[PDB]
């Protein structure tokens, strides 16, 4: 190998060596190798990268270099033929709430973020990219196929910028391109607290010695807190309604305001820190602000870990759950906690669970107002609909009482995401999440379908007949092969999402393997995992074993009626109990007695 340690924005310091608290940047978790699982280091590679030139050029770039003897199909054309649909009826998951979709995004956001290439302050590369569709350095456009309706109304392409990478950001030399993971690999509530030391601090309320996160001073939700507004200008959130002037929320992760529902759960999570922190001060008046912030943070992260492994995954992974994530046996420091490149695509199965509309519901779970149900595309970077239109309570009720979208081979991604997506950089609601994903697999140098199937010890189909057998679907196998010419060339995101679901789960065998592996690792390789002896006392684990998203809603909103099991589909009122029937989190084991 080469350069066993390139170095970018990699920040400050070394290990306090005997500290009970995680670091913000994720350093110092693993003792032999401190930077393992830290922020803005390279995404790991479970398989060697596959570029057109085996270094950094994407497949599909040079529009005459094949991939295994054949041209790769335009990303947007796969989108038009495989991924799209029109009829929104019958599309809802009969046994998953909207919350199931939404939690996956929160988990995702905690684990991985590959930023796009900036170099774009007082610049005209973006011009050459947006206006003239010129493939360039970082400009890797998504061209419109023949007779694409967006040709007549939008342009010749969608702008798309290549991901950031390790050594510098001025590009082409020495090794194979690795993309950066700007967040911590551990499931450590980093989307709440930040992954960089500076932001983590701007996010804190340092005026009082109470250990609270900072809250919004312009606006309130019936006495309950909101995230502070980001004041960076211009703002995507101001743009979608300049008459309302409501900026984006400012949280631990940059993408917090990407859509009304994500911002909602971010608020919920911010409110829980503050609750915990003033609760921990009651039991322990002697504790200073740093200890409050820290002890709060630590419990919140365990909560994320608990909700995610106890309730989330067993219903994503299905019967494959035990195969890939067997019972915890303790911290193992040989295990690589880093997030792999292919995971950042494997976890995008969520994009196909996103439904076309969002609802607000009153205290009886009935439509809340004249426009209770809104098209999803009007809610990207939309914080005015929270601050200036009813608060989070109506949205939270929707999360519990509505269904997610079910992954359908004939109905893959809704048109709200497939044609009408909004991007912060640009001005139109005209982007394509499905095209963008496929273009990104290429950008990140993803190996193909069969190569990942092989990685997970699965049959590698070579012919139509064999692809039909894997996909249990003659027509999708045909459509897939007319475009790719061979299964070896099938991009991973779509390949893995076309497969039939595993019994009692929401992803197929390949994805269950890819997600299974990663989650198993981020668990076993985390020294601060909640079940690791010595991180929490027996009394604290026993008590944390009782948390549930249902209680989180009770203690942080004015929703008084919630389901016991929030992730599955629940009907009102049969399935909703009063908040008093929901176990509390008992904070007594945190009471620190002096002498
Ligand atoms: C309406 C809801 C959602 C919207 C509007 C949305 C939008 C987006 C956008 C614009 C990107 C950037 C893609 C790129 O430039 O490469 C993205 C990436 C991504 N999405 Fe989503 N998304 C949504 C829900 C979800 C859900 C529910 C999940 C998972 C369960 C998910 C998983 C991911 C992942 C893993 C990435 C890449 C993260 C990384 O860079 O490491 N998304 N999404
Ligand atoms: C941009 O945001 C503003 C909100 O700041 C939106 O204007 C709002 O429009 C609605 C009706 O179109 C107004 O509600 C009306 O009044 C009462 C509500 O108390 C209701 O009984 C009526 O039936 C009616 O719906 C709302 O007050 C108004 N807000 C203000 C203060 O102007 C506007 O819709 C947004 N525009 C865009 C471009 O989306
Ligand atoms: C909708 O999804 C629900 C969430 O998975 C699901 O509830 C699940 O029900 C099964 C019942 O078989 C439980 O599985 C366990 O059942 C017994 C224990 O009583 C054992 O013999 C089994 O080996 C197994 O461990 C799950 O615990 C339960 N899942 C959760 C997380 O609550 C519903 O069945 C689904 N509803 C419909 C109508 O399909
Ligand atoms: C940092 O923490 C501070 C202490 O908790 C907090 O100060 C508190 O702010 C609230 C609201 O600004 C004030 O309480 C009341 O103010 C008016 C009455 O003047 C009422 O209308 C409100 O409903 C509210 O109850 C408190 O006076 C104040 N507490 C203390 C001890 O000074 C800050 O808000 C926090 N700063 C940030 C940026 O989050
Ligand atoms: C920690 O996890 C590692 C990595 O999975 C395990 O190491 C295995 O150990 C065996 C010998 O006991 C080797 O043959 C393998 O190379 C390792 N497995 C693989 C495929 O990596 C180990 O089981 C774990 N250690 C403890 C103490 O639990
Ligand atoms: C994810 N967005
Ligand atoms: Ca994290």
């Amino acid at each position: 190998s080469w350069e066993v340690g390139c170095g970018a924005p990699v920040p400050l310091v070394t290990c306090d060596e005997q500290s009970p608290y995680r670091t913000i940047t994720g350093d110092c978790n693993n003792r032999r190798s401190p930077a393992l699982g830290a922020a803005n280091r390279a995404l790991a590679r479970w398989l060697p990268a596959e570029y057109e030139d085996g270094l950094a050029v994407p497949f599909g770039w040079t529009q005459r270099k094949t991939r295994n003897g054949f041209r790769v199909p335009l990303a947007r054309e796969v989108s038009n033929k495989i991924v799209g649909y029109l009829d929104e009826e019958g599309v809802l998951d009969q046994n998953r709430s909207l919350l199931f979709m939404q939690w996956g995004q929160i988990v995702d956001h905690d684990l991985d973020f590959a930023p796009e290439t900036e170099l774009g302050s007082s610049e005209h590369s973006k011009v050459q990219c947006e206006e003239y569709c010129v493939q360039g350095d970082e400009c890797f456009p998504i061209m419109f196929p023949k007779n694409d309706p967006k040709l007549k109304t939008q342009g010749k392409c969608m702008p798309f910028f290549r991901a950031g990478f390790v050594c510098p950001t001025p590009p082409y030399q020495s090794l194979a391109r690795d993309q950066i993971n700007a967040v911590t690999s551990f499931l450590d509530a980093s989307l709440v607290y930040g992954s960089e030391p500076s932001l983590a601090s701007r996010l804190r309320n340092l005026s009082s010695p109470l250990g609270l996160m900072a809250v919004n001073q312009e606006a309130w939700d019936h006495g309950l807190a909101y995230p502070p507004f980001n004041n960076v200008k211009p703002s995507p959130c101001e743009f979608i309604n300049t008459t309302a002037h409501v900026p984006c929320f400012q949280a631990g992760d940059s993408r917090a305001s990407e859509q009304i529902l994500l911002a909602t759960v971010h608020t919920l999570l911010l409110r829980e820190h503050n609750r915990l922190a003033r609760e921990l001060k009651r039991l322990n008046p002697h504790w200073d602000g740093e200890m409050l912030y820290q002890e709060a943070r630590k419990i919140l992260g365990a909560f994320i870990q608990i909700i995610t492994f106890r309730d989330y995954l067993p219903i994503v992974l299905g019967s494959e759950m035990q195969k890939w994530i067997p019972p915890y046996q303790g911290y193992n420091n040989s295990v690589d906690p880093r997030i792999s490149n292919v995971f950042t695509f494997a976890f995008r199965f969520g994009h196909m669970e996103v439904p076309s509309t969002v609802s607000r519901l009153d205290e009886n779970y009935q439509p809340w107002g004249p426009e209770a149900e809104l098209p999803l595309h009007t809610l990207f970077f939309n914080t005015w609909r929270i601050i200036k239109d009813g608060g989070i309570d109506p949205l939270v009720r929707g999360l519990l009482a509505k269904n997610s979208k079910l992954m359908n081979q004939n109905k893959m991604v809704t048109s709200e995401l497939r044609n009408k997506l909004f991007q912060p950089t640009h001005k139109v609601h005209g982007f394509d999440l499905a095209a963008i994903n496929l273009q990104r697999c290429r950008d990140h140098g993803m190996p193909g379908y069969n190569s990942w199937r092989g990685f997970c010890g699965l049959s590698q189909p070579k012919t139509l007949k064999g692809l039909q057998a894997v996909l249990k679907n003659k027509v999708l196998a045909k459509k897939l092969l007319d475009l790719y010419k061979t299964p070896d060339n099938i991009d991973i995101w779509i390949g893995g999402n076309a497969e039939p679901m595993v019994e009692r789960g929401r992803v197929g065998p390949l994805l269950a393997c890819l997600l299974g592996r990663q989650f198993q690792q981020i668990r076993d390789g985390d020294r601060f995992w909640w079940e690791n002896p010595g991180v929490f006392t027996e009394k604290q684990r026993d008590s944390l074993q009782k948390v549930s998203f249902s209680r989180l809603i009770c203690d942080n909103t004015h929703i008084t009626k919630v389901p016991l099991h929030a992730f599955q589909a629940n009907n009102y009122p049969h399935d909703f109990v009063d908040c008093s029937a929901v176990d509390k989190l008992d904070l007594s084991p945190w009471a620190s007695r002096e002498n």
